[PDB]
């Protein structure tokens, strides 16, 4: 990752903590998948079964961004968090 992007990523991963607890799980899943992809790369497990204890929705969100470089997924994660942060501020004003 380039330096400025890595700094941005760590900053926005920290700012993501300020999103309301009530943030839709649809968006939590999008952030989860990009965060996994950005930090550890391609999902390296098989899809959890429907009745498994492993969370299929989380795995699916990560599978969906397979193939993105660290730079790309950090990029997307940042843009999604930025959008959510602006929407949270709009909701509160
Ligand atoms: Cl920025
Ligand atoms: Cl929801
Ligand atoms: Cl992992």
């Amino acid at each position: 990752g380039s330096m400025g992007l890595q700094e941005d990523f760590e900053q926005y991963a920290e700012k993501a903590k300020t999103l309301p607890e009530s943030t839709s799980n649809e968006n939590k899943l999008i952030l989860y998948g990009l965060y996994k992809q950005a930090t550890v790369g391609d999902v390296n497990t098989a899809r959890p079964g429907i009745f498994a204890q492993r969370d299929r929705a989380k795995w699916d969100a990560w599978k969906a961004v397979e193939g993105k470089s660290k730079e790309e997924a950090m990029s997307d994660y940042i843009t999604k968090v930025k959008q959510l942060l602006e929407e949270a501020a709009a909701a509160a004003s």
